[PDB]
């Protein structure tokens, strides 16, 4: 603790010029994260730091905690409960779950009732080891019966699937927003009581005062923080 | 015997994220009318052990390149797709067909796509001396559509991914200026299930909707 | 399947006279279940079947599935997702979660805000391997910070604790109802979005047509079913 | 050293359900003013391995009868409580002090309370020839208060449980007509933590609020 903090503060830190910097920042995030964060982020970086490189990865890949300590991963986004001691953290926003289907669905309504929700057919996404993976069990434990026509491991094909079928889906609202116009889809408030999931920004304490890290962090907070 | 309109069976299909985006929408549309009570579920080829799960009937069919699947597996060509180059339709400079000169001047989103046919792309472009300004690297394909919509980035991408993205994200494609090989996409099943009537029927459905032989 | 169903229907079944029956029914249920079900149940049985014996047990005790097959446990109540094939089932109601504290609390309000909820101190109950055990993680995953003054494994002492302190608790609403008057406590709607939990009545298929089982079942449905 | 008013420490106390209901309300009331920033957490003696968890500091103190805790543990008597007999105050016939004759005529809720001092009760009443009409048997004590409130059942119950239930559930007690032994309730700690200042302080708090020596 002590000999580490005093060492991380006595070393000369690498200055950061956003206009000139050529450095690569590595960020951890889920697929929903990638699709939500990267478009506005890359748009902003085009005007603010034109020569940096961004590279993303999923939290499960590599060893996240240790990669963050060594500087190999600069930031992490999501829920990530395993990041505690050694890690600073800051809530960006709360995902609220919502209900999605195609705009010309023959029966689906907004606001959808719990009764209709349970009559209709569904595409589910497993989303293993993320907070969205908890959704199927939350619904099962509320005794909300679901005709599960299709289950997929991840979110990539949800938009296209809902476009061509009468299936409905339970998705984070920021996913639905990135999907409504492109695939011709509406949402409804979720008729089940689903809990929100907090999305946080995490950095290791070694880089709490690194100027480049501080600069990217504050960007994330600037673009994505609702607080 | 196997009756599509009454069957209540669960089929378990292994495919990549491109596979899922490409096969599933038209497949589910077909099933709405042909097998209203079956259940489909997908998984990635790297999830679990694919060979063993297919021998045991946990996984009914696999879609993709999949050179590992040799002995004990039948396979049937479904299509080849080329790599294509993608960008937003109102890109300030990008043109179709795009030149190698422009390709190398412009900024890119790469996707790593590890343990997949699409993961060879970066290596093949390096070895051909094709330099690339890699602004953004991502592991998978989910975010490419929206990223391209909101930036002046360009992506190298399988043609059938581009088919699912062009209209939705307001994008255009160009034939790829680099000499990239085509990717064969095959339907796979274990020998044990070669004559299983339910397998046969779904196999035949995939051929019908996705085979470009004829 | 087939040789079992035809065997369980060709055997003469034991008649049931509620007024005369002297038989012991064994029911599985959680502590919250015991406190909610047993008082009204025993009250009803005093007038309907005065000579039967009831005995309860927790689902984790013994081997529940196998004990139900053999007739050693007659019924089970709760969520119990492990009971599927071989088991009939019927939803009694849905637990909605609620917020509890003493009626003369200096600061607590109804309806409590999410902000106050997170300012105040809490008693938590772990409730391992039940749906109520999921609550702490649901709140953690919504980024709802909680000053956890006290944690207890089970619900027994919640009423008394809330009576003598300024702690608040997150409890099923039927628990709160069995507690409000006795311990001088109010509730508030929960400011967090918590999912309901379904409470079901389960019986094995061997006893689907046993008259005694059928009789107790229909009693549970009669007293406790909100549908 | 150890400073109550600033300490931010977590103490982990093993006790039964009666223990929890009895000790925790007055303990938490005392701490509100004496140690506003500590954290308490409880568990049952059967949960985990108690001996090993106390040696390692996972569990700071244990409250109860606990004859297993011999070598490596100090202990201090806190109180003895008698068994008592409980029923609703407007019971149609039940009287205090209750006779053995009435006790055996009336209907009962028993609690098994396995692996606990209170679990000996059923056996002791059988061996004394005291017959009992056991209408309801439950494993634990949670539901007894409400059950007694809504029925004409009677329960044999530790006196300190009855102390927590009498007024809330509108109940009365009688000294028990059977010859049941008292239950000693002791405070326990591992030898290793005999001079740990934080342990010492909480130990002393328990003695202050719960010791009936003086």
């Amino acid at each position: 603790y002590a000999l580490n903090t005093l060492q991380t503060a006595l070393t000369t830190r690498d200055s950061f010029d956003p206009f000139a910097s050529t450095r690569t920042f590595n960020l951890a995030m889920t697929d929903i994260g990638e699709m939500y964060f990267m478009p506005p982020l890359m748009e902003a970086l085009a005007q603010r730091a034109p020569h940096i490189q961004i590279s993303t990865l999923r939290p499960n890949a590599g060893n996240l905690s240790e990669d963050m300590e060594s500087g190999a991963v600069d930031l992490a986004l999501g829920l990530l409960p395993e990041l505690q001691t050694g890690f600073f953290q800051r809530r960006l926003f709360r995902h609220r779950y919502v209900c999605m289907f195609r705009k010309d669905h023959p029966s689906a309504k907004s606001p959808m009732s719990l009764k209709q929700f349970s009559e209709l057919e569904h595409v589910g996404v497993v989303a293993l080891n993320t907070g969205h993976g908890e959704v199927d069990g939350l619904l099962e434990r509320a005794g909300i019966k679901r005709r599960m026509r299709l289950v997929v491991p991840h979110f990539i094909a949800i938009g296209p699937i809902l476009h061509s079928t009468d299936l409905i889906a339970t998705v984070p609202e920021r996913f639905a927003v990135r999907c409504e116009v492109p695939f011709g889809l509406t949402t409804s408030p979720h008729p089940a009581k689903l809990p929100d999931i907090a999305i946080n920004l995490f950095w290791h304490a070694k880089y709490n005062r690194d100027p480049g890290n501080m600069w990217l962090r504050q960007l994330f907070v600037e673009l994505f923080s609702e607080a």
